[PDB]
């Protein structure tokens, strides 16, 4: 009844939460602002965005954060009449260290004003709050080992959280070291039948990703490993369209059914290439999928081998679909930008992004380059399909090559492409292509830039994505289009192409304005179109 | 009279200001907080630190700033009853862009409470404020060109600044493109005779560095170039112990004499090595020197040819020397940290660095690792000599390998070495060595670390610097010192060694505490000693 | 009167030899076969190729030699009624070692069958045979030090050679260590007035290259260095069209005049670039220039300062001009290949390259690819001008992608471009472009290759080089020519571009046939043209 993935495009580390017959999934958002995206469902098939909880500087201040830093795996839970959301702001993403900070916020409702943060600890990412049967509370996260000779995933640490004291109490204790996969992270605790079950992710979030499960009658263990571990993995199944299956969380429904949600990468078509040499490139980044579970000797079993199935059988409820929460052609009609739009690291005030300066237009005042981890006037949405068209219509008069405005396909500060309006000494105002690949810049139309006539109020910019390749086009009138003669490869905006390993997001497409001169020049965007093909 | 360098260790981009018979030099401080150092002198020979102007988050907020970002070359001038300070906060320091913002702050007195910044522009670094005879004021700076087919140093832009509107007005114009040396930056304007003189730095701040001067009778040029340009340079003088001479400023003394201050690097000793192949390694970074000028046919000339002289004739005024402004041995009985101490990027409040918690001690609560561009509990002072000892006494009780405290010699987040106390599963509380070289970490004393006796309150940590090499040693009593069996090389803590080439600072020595578990564990430093040998 | 360079394109390490009023210059040929080129002149201005001495496998066997190995600096002298030629076959060109063996061969005549080699030593490249007034003979070369903590240019070794025993005798002894420039190599000995003069190259063969001279009254030293040393250098003359001035040999004329020949690199036009940042790219490799000397206090001085002159006054002799020694349009009617043509490493027999199989054609039977250091059916001549056209007309019927024939511009196995005929599964016989940069291959006409009509017998292939760029073109009928829309960059075929720094040759243009299948397929080339402008 359900076809994976359920959440498409950048949607990793799903954290499922049941409130009655209501289902929530919280995913990680990394450098993209605001922090955490929460989807609500009635049937687990159809998903709707209902919260974006970390929207105040007091809660999440990400300026300067590295690419793929920020909000890693979040944990959503419900207890004592309120939602508990745990999250990390990760500061260092490369080297011996992984500096980052674990915080708790709460709210009586899903889409309310969530509290200011309570500081937990810093010992490692993956934080999860356990609500025990006796009313005591426990935080589990991974424990980080920076030392030269050592594997960094020291195992799972656990420490009591005092609600009243608003702090962890007692001494932290390692309760589990993982199996021989290692890279043990993403711990979740569950009290089921007579056991504590400890769910982890192991093998790392590339092609060796697994969900491991263990159990103990004592919270502190020692835990004993599933006899047929891993619970879920893609590593044995190179032909499965769903790779990387791991970082799971478990739901017990109101219909006495069991499911497992997990991230998964969907590689691009690599027909005619070696099966096991390189398992692929995922521009849609890590998406959220859902597996059916079943129990056998006090152990859950993913229905249909420990590999992910494409289509499963859902829970015994009536289907509930949702109205489309965005315009295919978004004319900038509201007084708030559509909630699929995110900014990099920080909220953009009306001094930078505003619907109030020119009616029915998003206006962007130019800030820093596409390479800045600080202040970019950039509003973007996820690539959410392999085949799509996206388009925009923009008014812009640059007086210098320090100014630009354009349509950008973007991975991170060092990996992106763009069709942009700029200015040139001889040619005046022009259109041009620009790419950045691991910080190396190319201008494919250098010497042959497109002269924009003076009488043109609006330049129309379009990208057409067709799985492995995409192309840009322009129009001066809305009617007559022209392809720019350059084919781009989507694999270059994918998790798997990034040489750092710190590549935890996915491709975005959006609207950018840069003013390197500091003259507060701006571009008026009449609309932004995103349409699946 | 005057031996160079006048400001030793890290003191780049000297901007010199005359007020009557008082003399001030401002130098750049990059990622080090607080922003900008100002020194005073009566005779151009003896110099004391009198101001650290950019000490409010509102003036300078460098959280996340890259290494060698932040405060680049500043400009100090005096006019209309007050001091004017111009500065850049540089956000991007690698690739095609150099995103960064120029700001003006003022004060009636050199060590007053300077204004909050007035925003000027963002078009390039090296901003300078010119006050013309007719009362009018003008900003000059370099203009950045990001384009792939282009040299980035597009020339010198000039624009009128309206004190009344508190903004640049009219239209920006390029007034100078440079000479074939290119890398034209650091513009300063001078009205002399019936001429505007434009001074620039050219050829880049490494071994081809130079200072170039031009003249015009129109503020907007064309400027004719000095007939024997460069005005100053070490490039053709590979044996001059003073290298990289350039980024200069001119001072016309009250006694009708002319001088020129500039940065320089002093390479480590190089015998046995090709004179020209690699011209050296500068652990003291770029330092400040002074040269006499003399005039011919409407042109200035560095007395003693166009290379820098080691020793010069001071101005015709009485010698005025200054009492020492730090203690060789700092016992931490002050109410504030000695002004030769600095922190990374941000101010540290009493929650991180405190002289109050335990009188006679500096307490550092553990924050992030030595590789973090965010929050480090780290207090440090410049290497200002080739030959030195530096030493500290600390009590620390780490309970996990995630915590540490030590003596660090530091270039940047990826380049440092430390003798630190930490914790190990079997040995308990230990002394270890740790190094980071372009992010790659080494533990040279593994697994052969010093065991600290449970009964020892303070560990005594020392480093002895001898030009090319340095050594770490320790005592449990202050009297019986044992060397650690590793010889270190000072060239690895120099501008010239860093692969990125955003390397514009110099070596520091200081005190660090890390707590990556998040338990607020601290270290108490009873004293810090630094002594020239 | 004499305009430099006198030998144009790849002509390094000139060894000049006088015999009455006959003048000879031998240069290095590295991996190009046959080994060594000797040019003759009566006037030092006009030069004609007269000998290629190392043309037998017994003399020079270079199969598998690495790029820029094989025949390094040669030495040509005349004594006791015959010619003496010292050479090196360098086997190792990267790492701590420079494995290579020095050899002596002799001939009564410049252009006869030279003798078989007498092995000499192996201690360092740059061998030179000196002939003392008292009829004794000594060998000088450089001494090679492979050790980690050591500069590899240990200085100059000297040793006597015995004509009767056919070998070196007595003890080897260091006579010279070098100046602070180091990289001491290319030693030559002269006996003049009271002194022996020892000339060397220092600073390395890039932009720091120098000629260094020293004197002693004793053959074994010690040697006092010239007081205004270097004798010759371009290093302080960044504006000089002739760069890398070094590796000289001295000639005393029959007119009692003195000159110095030297190598030199002429960078491509550099307008807009920083003067000193990178001093240039030389696709014509290292060329041979000549300078005039005068004497003063027992020391020779380069007339015109110690930098090289573009134009000099030649010796007071009658001009002797030489007729052009190749056809602009080589129709391949001759019995042997023009002597400007070389092969890689080895000679090619009639089973690979023949003018005999097809009258009026050069036939190449396809062997191994362009990346092979073993057997290539490749016949090539030097780039000798910054603007030229080269062109060929070829008949070729490939039956597999494994077979190619074409026109190649070639630096080494890992750096080259080509316009070539091959075969395609669906399109059949096609014309394509291929490039290789540091072993990375591109096909810029991927998917748009030119279909060759089956009815066409000859494909005409042309390259037009214009200084910084060049462009390929083709025709089927030889009147109407189509440019392939790809603009190539000459700097990618230059010494300076090559990453290994074992880059000692220069760019060639030639004809190539590959048969990767082993079917002995061949290409018939009707002509080869080369023309300046
Ligand atoms: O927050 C999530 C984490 O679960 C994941 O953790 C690891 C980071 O370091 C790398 O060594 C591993 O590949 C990876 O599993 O980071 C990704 C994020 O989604
Ligand atoms: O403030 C000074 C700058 O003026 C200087 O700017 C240049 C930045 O680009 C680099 O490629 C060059 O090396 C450098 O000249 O850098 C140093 C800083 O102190
Ligand atoms: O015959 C010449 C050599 O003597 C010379 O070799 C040196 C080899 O190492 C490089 O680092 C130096 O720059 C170079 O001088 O050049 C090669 C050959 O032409
Ligand atoms: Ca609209
Ligand atoms: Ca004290
Ligand atoms: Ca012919």
């Amino acid at each position: 009844k359900i076809k994976n993935p359920i959440l498409t495009g950048f949607h990793p580390d799903p954290s499922i939460c049941r409130v009655g017959d209501d289902y929530y999934i919280a995913v990680s958002t990394f450098e993209w602002f605001p922090g955490v995206r929460i989807y609500h469902s009635k049937d687990l098939k159809n998903w709707r965005l209902v919260a974006r909880p970390l929207n105040r500087l007091s809660q999440l201040n990400m300026i300067g954060n590295p690419d793929s830093g920020g909000v890693w795996a979040p944990h959503l839970s419900y207890s004592d009449g309120k939602f508990w959301l745990i999250y990390t702001d990760v500061k260092v993403v490369e080297g011996q260290w992984k500096d980052g900070h674990n915080y708790l916020v709460t709210c009586d409702t899903i889409d309310g004003a969530w509290s200011d943060p309570i500081y937990l600890n810093s010992s490692g990412f993956g934080p999860s709050l356990f609500h025990d049967e006796d009313g005591r509370k426990y935080l589990v996260n991974m424990y980080w080992d920076h030392r030269v000779d050592h594997h960094p995933f020291y195992g799972i640490v656990l420490q009591e959280y005092s609600v009243e004291q608003k702090k962890l109490v007692g001494e932290p204790k390692i309760i589990f070291k993982g199996t021989d996969l290692r890279i043990t992270e993403g711990p979740h605790l569950y009290k089921i039948n007579g056991y504590y079950y400890l769910l982890t992710a192991e093998g790392g979030t590339r092609y060796n990703h697994a969900a491991t499960i263990a159990r103990s009658t004592s919270l502190y263990g020692p835990y004993e490993v599933h006899p047929d571990n891993p619970l879920l993995t893609s590593w044995p199944y190179p032909r499965n369209p769903l790779q990387k299956a791991g970082h799971a969380s478990i739901v017990h429904t109101h219909t006495d059914e069991w499911f497992l949600v997990h991230l998964t990468g969907r590689p691009l078509p690599r027909e005619g290439q070696p099966l096991l040499e390189h398992r692929g490139y995922c521009p849609l980044g890590r998406e959220t999928a859902i597996q059916r579970l079943e129990w056998k000797d006090g152990w859950p079993y993913v229905v249909g081998g420990n590999g992910p199935s494409l289509e499963i059988d859902g829970p015994s409820v009536e289907e509930v679909s949702w109205e489309k929460d965005y315009d295919e052609k978004d004319d900038f009609d509201g007084d708030t930008l559509n909630h699929h739009f995110q900014t990099l690291r920080i909220p953009l005030g009306e001094d930078i992004a505003t619907l109030k300066a020119r009616p029915g237009h998003l206006r962007l005042y130019g800030r820093e380059s596409l390479t800045s981890r600080f202040t970019q006037a950039f509003v973007a949405r996820r690539w959410q399909h392999f085949h799509f068209v996206a388009e925009t219509k923009v008014s812009f008069r640059p007086t210098t090559f320090q100014q630009s405005a354009g349509l950008v396909n973007y991975y991170n500060t060092q990996n992106w492409t763009t069709l942009q309006i700029t200015w040139h000494e001889e040619k005046g105002r022009i259109l041009e292509l620009m790419t950045c690949d691991h910080l190396v810049v190319d201008q494919p139309l250098r010497g042959r830039e497109i002269v924009v006539p003076d009488d043109i109020e609006y330049v129309y910019l379009r990208v057409t994505v067709q799985a492995t390749t995409y192309k840009y086009s322009y129009s001066f009138d809305g009617m007559n289009w022209i392809d720019l003669p350059v084919t781009f490869e989507s694999y270059k905006l994918s998790d798997d192409y990034i040489k750092s390993r710190a590549a935890f997001t996915g491709a975005f497409v959006g609207m950018h304005c840069r003013d390197g001169s500091g003259q507060n020049n701006y571009a008026d965007f009449d609309y932004f179109l995103y349409k699946e093909l």
